[PDB]
C-alpha cells in the first residue's frame, strides 16, 4: 500500500468513527478533566436522586447491585449495534461472506467495548449517558458479593490501557484491526479476512509514527494490549457464569433476556 | 538506537542462543524434513516402540511420558535462565524483577521452542534422536491425553510464520523483557530494554523476510497465543495435582507456577 493510501484509509475510518459512536474520546477527557458538570453518582443517595432527575434509561425499570450491573449489560448491547454499523464502513468488511461477518461481530464486540470504554474512564470513575453522568469507581467497586469485584477489573485495564494515550484517530484504526481477526472460531474464508487485517495494521502503524513519533515503539505496544483484552474477555465470561449460577435474584422479563441475552 | 546498533544486538542475541540452546530450529528441520540417514530419529507411535524406544535411545505410561516432560522442561528452564543472562541490561536489573520476568516468561519460551520440534504428525524428544507421535500423546488416559494436544495446535499456526532461529532469538528476549508481568518494581528500565529489543526484531523481520508483509506485527499477535496456552496448561496441572497425589513436580517448577 502507498503511503498516501494508509492515509486515505485512516481519515475515513476516522470520519465513520465519529458519526458511529457518539461520545468521542475527545470529548470524553474534556468531561473527566474539568476544561455543565455531568451529574456525579458516588452512593446510594445521588443515584436515587441521579434516576429521579436525570432519566438513565438503563438504570430505571430490586436491589442496587442487581441494577447496576444490569445498567452496564443494556449499554453493552447499545453499543453492539454501534460498533457493527462502524464495521460496516471498513473497506472490504460488507464483501465478507456473510456468516464470517457475523463471527468476526460475535467474537470481537466483547474486545472493542473494553477498548472504548477505557475512552469513559479515569481512576475515579466513568462516564454514562453520553457524559451527562458520572458514577466514581469507589462506588462500583463497594457493591456487594460478586459485583463489586466485577467492575474493578475494567478501571484496572482502563487505566493501563489510557496509559498510551491514544486518540480517536488512533482508535477508529485500532478496532478495525480487532474487528478483522482471522483466528476467530468458526471462520469459513479467513484469506480475505487477514488481507484486510494486514491494509489497518499498515495504516495503524504509519498512523501512530506521524501522530506519535516521539512514542518509541508504540504500534507494538498497542499490539501487545490486544494479549490484555484477549486475557480480560475471557476473565469476563468466567465471572459471568459465576453470578448466572448464583443470583437468584437475576430475572428480567424473558424478551428482555432474550435481547440482552 | 541507529540500524547498525539494532543489526549489533540481533547478531549479539542471535550468538548467544546457539550457544544456550543444544538443539535449534535448523537442526530440528534438518531431522524432522528427513532426506538424511545420519539423523534420523527413532519413531514412538504406541506402547511397543515406546518399549524399544527405551533400549534404543517402573509406572505406567502416561506418567512415565508426563514424568519425561517434566523433566525436559526444567532443562529448558535452566538453558532460557542462561540465554537471559545475556540480554543486554537484564543482569543489571534489581533482582527481584530478574526472578519475576524468569517467573512468567519461562513458560511461554518454552511453548515457542517446542514449536520448533513439532510438525503436525509429532515431537522430537531426546536431543532430537526420538520422535513421538501426535496420535500416540493424545490416546494417553485421563487428562494426559488433552494435556499434549493444545501444545501441537499452537505450534502448527506459530511454524506457519516460518521463523529461523536468528528471529527467534530477539523474539524469545522480547518476551522476556515484558514490563507487564505482576510484581515488576522498575517497570520503565524494563521497557527501554523491549523498546531496543523490538525495534531490533522488527528491523530482523524486514531484511530475513522482506515479503512477508506485516510479520512484525503478526508475530506480536501470537504473544497472546502463547499467553492463553500457559493460563490452559495451568489449570490442567491442578486437576492433575488433585488427581495424582503421588505424583511430585521439580522443585524448581513448582516455585514457577505458584501465583
Ligand atoms: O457507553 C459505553 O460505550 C459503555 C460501554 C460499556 C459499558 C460497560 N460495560 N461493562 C461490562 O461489564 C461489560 C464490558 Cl466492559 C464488556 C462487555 C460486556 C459487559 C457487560 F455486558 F457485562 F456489561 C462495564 C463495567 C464497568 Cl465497571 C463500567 C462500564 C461498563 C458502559 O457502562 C455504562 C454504565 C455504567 C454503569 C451503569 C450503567 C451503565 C458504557
Ligand atoms: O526439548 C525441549 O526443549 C522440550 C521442552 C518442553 C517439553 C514438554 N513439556 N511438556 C509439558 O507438559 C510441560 C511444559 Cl510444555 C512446560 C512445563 C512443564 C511441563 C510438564 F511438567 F507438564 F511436563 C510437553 C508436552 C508436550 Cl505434548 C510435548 C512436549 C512437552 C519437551 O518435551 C519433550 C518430551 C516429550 C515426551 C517425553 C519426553 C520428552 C521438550
Amino acid at each position: 500500500m502507498e503511503s498516501a493510501d494508509l492515509r486515505a484509509l485512516a481519515k475515513h475510518l476516522y470520519d465513520s468513527y465519529i458519526k458511529s459512536f457518539p461520545l468521542t474520546k475527545a470529548k470524553a477527557r474534556a468531561i473527566l478533566t474539568g476544561k455543565k458538570s455531568p451529574f456525579v453518582i458516588y452512593d446510594m443517595n445521588s443515584l436515587m436522586m441521579g434516576e429521579d432527575k436525570i432519566k438513565f434509561k438503563h438504570i430505571t425499570p430490586k436491589e442496587v447491585a442487581i441494577r447496576i450491573f444490569q445498567g452496564c449489560q443494556f449499554r453493552s448491547v447499545e453499543a453492539v449495534q454501534e460498533i457493527t454499523e462502524y464495521a460496516k464502513s471498513i473497506p472490504g468488511f460488507v464483501n465478507l461472506d456473510l456468516n464470517d461477518q457475523v463471527t468476526l461481530l460475535k467474537y470481537g464486540v466483547h474486545e472493542i467495548i473494553y477498548t472504548m470504554l477505557a475512552s469513559l474512564m479515569n481512576k475515579d470513575g466513568v462516564l454514562i449517558s453520553e457524559g451527562q453522568g458520572f458514577m466514581t469507581r469507589e462506588f462500583l467497586k463497594s457493591l456487594r458479593k460478586p459485583f463489586g469485584d466485577f467492575m474493578e477489573p475494567k478501571f484496572e485495564f482502563a487505566v493501563k490501557f489510557n496509559a498510551l494515550e491514544l486518540d480517536d484517530s488512533d482508535l477508529a484504526i485500532f478496532i478495525a484491526v480487532i474487528i478483522l481477526s482471522g483466528d476467530r472460531p468458526g471462520l469459513l474464508n479467513v484469506k480475505p479476512i487477514e488481507d484486510i487485517q494486514d491494509n489497518l495494521l499498515q495504516a495503524l502503524e504509519l498512523q501512530l509514527k506521524l501522530n506519535h513519533p516521539e512514542s518509541s515503539q508504540l504500534f507494538a505496544k498497542l499490539l501487545q494490549k490486544m494479549t490484555d483484552l484477549r486475557q480480560i474477555v475471557t476473565e469476563h465470561v468466567q465471572l459471568l457464569q459465576v453470578i448466572k449460577k448464583t443470583e437468584t435474584d437475576m430475572s428480567l422479563h424473558p424478551l428482555l433476556q432474550e435481547i440482552y441475552k
